[PDB]
């Protein structure tokens, strides 16, 4: 009979709520939403945007194609929000408003206060689907065992059926493999404990991370500039970085010295000839940029490998610099799997492989990427960063009706804003994966915030080992809109194990 099915239906629907079983409790009594909330049994009468829900048993204004006799499971009663068809938008309802057939409702999420520690390293739940709702493959399955033992894992981490787990110490969190090419994978959506890297505290010498084979060469020798560090010469404003605690005048953006930012990349549209975004160069072979530069639906954008070209070692915005710049095509583009623009530019990061490794010159050298430890260390001892670019951010996101785009790579140094100060400043929700930067607007402490290139680099130089580290990727920031506000930058310290898996889908 169905009554025994109903009991189990509830159970299977609440499968992802575990550690507190005062959370599994709160799930099963349907008053809040787990996952796509097919567990929801609450009494929210009202859609997310104000409207009264229609009665499930009504046919005015809308004649439902989902009724209690097609979905006898779902408790399609009165006019309460339910999710009878498993909408990836969660529990919904028909609208009493003749112009809107359906709208999602706004239902409290189950377990909200509960919080997962240590990036899912001790996760033992049964979550078996990534963030895009792509089902996990079993770890057991042929490829993941008898062929992927070379990349070994931590075995305090029990790999069980096809549940999201974090075996390889991934700073992004738990993950699992998915249907497609060999090695394909995704991140799963657990609710991680917010951990502000700036207030971490407790590196010795430099020690390398990926192989000179698949990540390519350059890692061993990153962050040192041919024309500066290697000639032991100092650049015109790096002193502000090392003396970042000193209350200085405010050195405005000026033209960069040649070779000053040799990891600077330009993402460039084939046709029409057009400067699209910025990016940085992290090996002979890989390029780091922001995901909105390739995929951003509100702007009806969706580039592929064949539409674009990078330009490396440029100094002049416009002139073709023939002795100097190498200008490469793309083999593959990797949007970060966690990337999401629907709420607000989360994990707005993208990796790009070059069809052919580029040769380091006086003007082409890779920047270093830091890990958690180092990133934290750097933020503890350094209070300003550097953003270099061709003012593409200002030219992309505002009318720029002012003076025009600069004609040479620009350098500027910007203060790093304290997390809470940055939180209050914006309507948008700054996760621990973002940081703000820019001067705190006084009239003797002015504001020109919207600096750099979209998806370009924000860097810091290490006072421990003299190398330059890339600490965030420029994204859109409120500072492009309102004179008082800050630049927004996507942290990079969590990326090593993701890059790792991306490079592992190769072999040669
Ligand atoms: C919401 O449903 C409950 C349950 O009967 C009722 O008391 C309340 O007045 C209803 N309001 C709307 C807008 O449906
Ligand atoms: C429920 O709606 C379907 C959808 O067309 C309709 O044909 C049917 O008459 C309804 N079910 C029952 C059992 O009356
Ligand atoms: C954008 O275009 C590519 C290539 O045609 C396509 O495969 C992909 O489905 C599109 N992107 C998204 C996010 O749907």
């Amino acid at each position: 009979s169905t009554a025994t099915d109903v009991f189990w239906a509830k159970y299977t629907a609440c499968e992802t709520a575990r550690t507190p079983r005062d959370k599994l409790a709160a799930c099963l009594e349907g008053n809040c939403a787990e996952g796509l909330g097919t567990n929801y049994r609450g009494h929210v009468n009202i859609t997310r945007s104000g409207i009264e829900c229609q009665l499930w048993r009504s046919r005015y204004p809308h004649k439902p194609e989902i009724n209690s006799t097609t979905h006898p499971g779902a408790d399609l009663q009165e006019n309460f929000c339910r999710n009878p068809d498993s909408s990836t938008t969660g529990p919904w309802c028909y609208t009493t408003d003749p112009t809107v057939r359906r709208q999602e409702c706004s239902i409290p999420v189950c377990g909200q206060e509960q919080c997962v520690p240590d990036r899912g390293q001790q996760y033992q739940g049964r979550l078996a689907v990534t963030t895009h709702g792509l089902p996990c493959l079993a770890w057991a399955s042929a490829q993941a065992k008898a062929l992927s033992k070379h990349q070994d894992f931590n075995s305090a981490v029990q790999l069980v059926e096809n549940f999201c787990r974090n075996p390889d110490g991934d700073e992004e969190g738990v993950w699992c493999y998915v249907a497609g090419k060999p090695g394909d994978f995704g991140y799963c959506d657990l609710n991680y404990c917010e951990e502000a890297v700036e207030e971490e505290t407790g590196t010795s010498e430099y020690q390398t991370f990926f192989n000179p084979r698949t990540f390519g060469s350059g890692e061993a020798d990153c962050g040192l500039r041919p024309l500066f560090e290697k000639k032991s010469l100092e650049d015109k404003t790096e002193r502000e970085l090392l003396e970042s605690y000193i209350d200085g005048r405010i050195v405005e953006g000026s033209d960069a010295e040649i070779g000053m930012s040799p990891w600077q990349v330009m993402l460039f549209r084939k046709s029409p000839q057009e400067l699209l975004c910025g990016a940085s160069l992290i090996s002979d072979r890989w390029v780091l940029t922001a995901a909105h530069c390739l995929l951003y639906p509100p702007w009806d954008k969706n580039f592929t490998e064949n539409d674009l070209l990078v330009r490396i070692g440029k100094h002049s915005r416009t002139r073709y610099e023939r002795n100097i710049e190498k200008i490469s095509m793309l083999e593959k583009i990797y949007i970060h799997p966690r990337y999401n623009w629907r709420e607000n530019l989360d994990r707005d990061i993208a990796l790009m492989k070059l069809k052919k490794p580029v040769a380091f010159s006086d003007y082409i050298h890779p920047v270093c990427l830091p890990d958690r430890e180092t990133a934290a260390s750097l933020l503890q001892a350094g209070y300003k960063g550097r953003v270099t670019g061709w003012g593409n951010l200002k030219e992309t996101w505002t009318a720029n009706v002012g003076k025009g785009q600069p004609s040479v790579l620009q350098v500027v140094n910007l203060p790093i804003v304290e997390r809470p100060v940055c939180k209050d400043s914006t309507r948008i929700r700054i996760t621990d994966n973002m940081f703000c930067a820019g001067y705190k607007p006084d009239e003797g402490k002015r504001g020109d915030a919207c600096e750099g290139d979209s998806g370009g680099p924000f860097v810091m130089k290490s006072p421990f080992n003299n190398r330059w580290y890339q600490m965030g990727i420029v994204s859109w920031g409120e500072g492009c809109d309102r004179d008082g506000k800050y630049g927004f930058y996507t942290h990079v310290f969590r990326l090593k194990k993701w890059i790792q898996k991306v490079i592992d889908q190769f072999g040669e």
